[PDB]
């Protein structure tokens, strides 16, 4: 009881994001030691504890907050769009939780739209599932249709026809003038409801024959490209070009903060289809600026693409735990992981104390220094906390 | 009585044109006696005649006439020509000409519907093939009763027409549900109008819950390029519920630092497009376009370019030195960007890349025509002058 006293520690924190349908509800759970046994509080931004709300927001056994199923005019936004925290405390202090951004999304409107692409023969062609951005966050393409039906899904054969790449376009190789005659529509799955529709357009292809030669162009939208994918995942990165004779395509990647490029190098993880570059478990060093160089006899084009790697964010503090004599310095590392890292903050008892380095430091510790201490790593999309206690010698 | 060449009229740096109108450029050149001109390739060559292709008008211009789709050939239509004139003093040619055949080819002009939450500003753009791209635009936009839309310097109503050619719609009402849009382009080479068959619509939503400002993946990022003196505009796409604000700012070169973008006369700003008439070169810069509601934010990044038609001149125009006097020319030149600068001798390049080229002694082998060239990635110019002997 009076051995082994510890300032509080997280053993299980909820994730970052909480997305759930109406229907279906949710349950975030917090879990945390120490000696005393710390008293879990679920937080407001603001700092101030949350209570229940009926058939909305309940607080129950086991450090659990639940959020039940609910009917659309239910919808609170003080309830369902929020962001939330975990508050472990004990006689020690008070450490606070990586944010939980819950969002409830009543079953609402979406659709897809398909736009009609002019190709030249024997180049490749791309039709896009286009998503409204409000519904993209939880709309993906599942899968392509054609006018017979046959269903074309992602895969790892990579030498037919038709490809779904792993961004969710419908990739053709060489077209040719039967191909004026196909037809496509998107199937787009909800990955709240579970529930899967086909597009209401039909995307076209309309193949052009020219015989007088024309250069590579690229549109201007297609000139820059910023990809985000996440770790370990599959990717494709386009180079959107169109010429008679078809054009060569040959990626590059710059060495970083250099205008020196080395060519990309093709193996079993990196494949190539036509300008298309496909690839299957990402890895942080794919990370950096690439360039797609094109080529006919005419004339040629570029493209420049800036590929980022996300990887989940992880924080740890050391040590872990000090004691420090008064007057003695103190200091605490936060090290971390992840990518992108924005930011690094310090807090003290769930108070912010206004430090945005990865080292912290006490110059001279006193009684009112010792306490619970923490470190936040941040990113546009996710947070992760560390923890360390300071006590007194 | 006696002068080298000097060019009173050259050719433009870009010259596209259908195989069914042909082009014709001219060039011609001032001196005493009067110089003759001949048409060269890049590579200094002279160019010959090609039957039905390439040739000679009874004025000296370089003719393309229209020609069949099969008989098209590179070395005469896609290639850089440039005019060289010359008498017994010397010889200059002129900025460098990219001549372009096009092939009338299929194309048209597709509409993506756009999804809109309640109360936000909707953007509707035409959708062009890339081999077209160049040569066709939207000059303006038809709703389902014939009503021709078209670019104004009222900003204050419903519709508004782009510099870029999409259609601006102002705080999109379910009761736009039952409109529809359709952009009227123009083929700058045969002149061709053509309205499009797909027609753009607008789906309305109501939001149950608050929505977070959010911006597609490659709104996110905007890259563009401008000539000086042209109208523009900046697009900031997103869409909140409740509608959101949009703020404009210009970062500081070099630094994490950005100033409010200033609104007037010039500079007006609908809903979140910004839009600009008279653009100048001090425009150039890095934009954020600033999103907020009560529940959340969003940013959107633009690179602008501004550039300006490049032109040269040469102090003296001429001038008389003594043997063993030195000569001093200075080549005076606008426009932007200017990547290199070169001089010429008598059609040959002398190897200087200085804005100033001086003589220390001249001698008897000087005696000639000199030239200065400014030149980008799409523009040249020259400016010429002559030396004499004393
Ligand atoms: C979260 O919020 C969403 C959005 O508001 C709710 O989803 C709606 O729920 C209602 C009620 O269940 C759905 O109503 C539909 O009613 C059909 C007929 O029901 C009537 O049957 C007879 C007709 O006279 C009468 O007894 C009486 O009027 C009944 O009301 C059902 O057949 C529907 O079921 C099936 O069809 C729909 C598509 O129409 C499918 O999506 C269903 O999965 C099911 O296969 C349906 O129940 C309404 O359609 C829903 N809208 C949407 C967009 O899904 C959720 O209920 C809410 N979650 C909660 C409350 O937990
Ligand atoms: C209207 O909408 C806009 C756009 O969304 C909002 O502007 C954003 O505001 C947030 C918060 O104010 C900004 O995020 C913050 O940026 C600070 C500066 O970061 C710099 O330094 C780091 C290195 O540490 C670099 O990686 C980075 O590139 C910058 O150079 C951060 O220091 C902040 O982090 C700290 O504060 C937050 C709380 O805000 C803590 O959670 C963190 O742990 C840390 O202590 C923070 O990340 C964001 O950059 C702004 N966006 C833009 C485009 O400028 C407006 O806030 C919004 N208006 C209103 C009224 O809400
Ligand atoms: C295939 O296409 C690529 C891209 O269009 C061509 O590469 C580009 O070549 C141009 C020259 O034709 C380069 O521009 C030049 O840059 C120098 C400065 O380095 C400048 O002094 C010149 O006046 C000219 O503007 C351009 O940088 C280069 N870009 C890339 C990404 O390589 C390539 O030449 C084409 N292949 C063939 C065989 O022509
Ligand atoms: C320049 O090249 C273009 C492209 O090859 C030529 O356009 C083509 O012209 C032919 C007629 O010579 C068109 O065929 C005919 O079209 C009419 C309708 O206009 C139709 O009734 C006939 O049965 C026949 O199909 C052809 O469609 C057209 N193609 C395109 C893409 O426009 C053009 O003639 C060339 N110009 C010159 C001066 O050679």
């Amino acid at each position: 009881g009076g051995a082994d006293q510890k300032g509080p520690v997280f053993l299980k924190e909820p994730t970052n994001r909480i997305d759930f349908s109406n229907s279906t509800g949710a349950e975030i759970e917090c879990k945390a030691s120490g000696n005393p046994m710390p008293e879990i509080i679920w937080i407001r931004s603001d700092g101030t504890a949350v209570g229940d709300v009926p058939g909305l927001r309940q607080i129950s056994s086991d450090g659990k907050l639940v959020f039940p199923p609910f009917r659309a005019e239910d919808y609170r936004q003080e309830v369902h769009a929020q962001v939330y925290a975990c508050l472990a405390r004990n006689q020690f202090g008070s450490i606070i939780s990586r944010d939980v951004h819950v969002r409830a999304v009543v079953n609402q409107f979406y659709g897809a739209d398909i736009l009609m692409e002019y190709v030249i023969r024997g180049n490749a062609a791309v039709l896009k599932c286009s998503i409204p951005s409000f519904v993209a966050d939880f709309v993906r393409v599942e899968s392509w249709i054609d006018e017979e039906g046959t269903e074309l899904r992602p895969s790892e054969n990579y030498d037919g026809k038709y490809l779904v790449l792993p961004s969710g376009e419908l990739h053709i190789r060489e077209v040719g003038p039967e191909d004026g005659y196909k037809s496509y529509q998107c199937r787009t799955k909800h990955r709240l409801t579970g529930e899967t529709r086909l597009s209401a357009t039909k995307g076209r292809l309309v193949i052009t024959e020219p015989v007088g030669s024309v250069r590579p162009k690229v549109n201007p939208q297609d000139k820059h490209q910023f990809i985000d994918v996440e770790l370990a995942s599959s990717y494709s990165l386009l180079c959107m070009a169109q010429s008679y004779p078809t054009p060569s395509f040959r990626w590059y990647k710059f060495i970083e903060g250099t205008t020196r490029k080395q060519a990309v190098v093709l193996n079993d993880r990196v494949k190539q289809v036509s300008g298309t570059l496909i690839i299957k478990d990402a890895v942080v060093e794919d990370s950096g600026k690439y360039l797609c160089v094109v080529n006919n006899s005419v004339g040629g084009e570029s493209v420049e693409t800036v590929l980022t790697v996300t990887a989940p964010l992880s924080a740890k503090i050391d040590p872990p735990t000090q004691t420090v004599d008064f007057g003695r310095p103190a200091v605490f590392t936060c090290q971390y992981t992840g990518n992108p890292i924005k930011t690094v903050s310090w807090m003290k008892d769930g108070k912010a104390i206004g430090h945005s380095e990865p080292v912290l430091r006490i110059e001279s510790v006193k009684k009112e220094d010792k306490g619970m201490y923490q470190c936040f790593v941040r990113n546009d999309q996710e947070s992760a906390e560390a923890s360390a206690e300071l006590k007194l010698g």
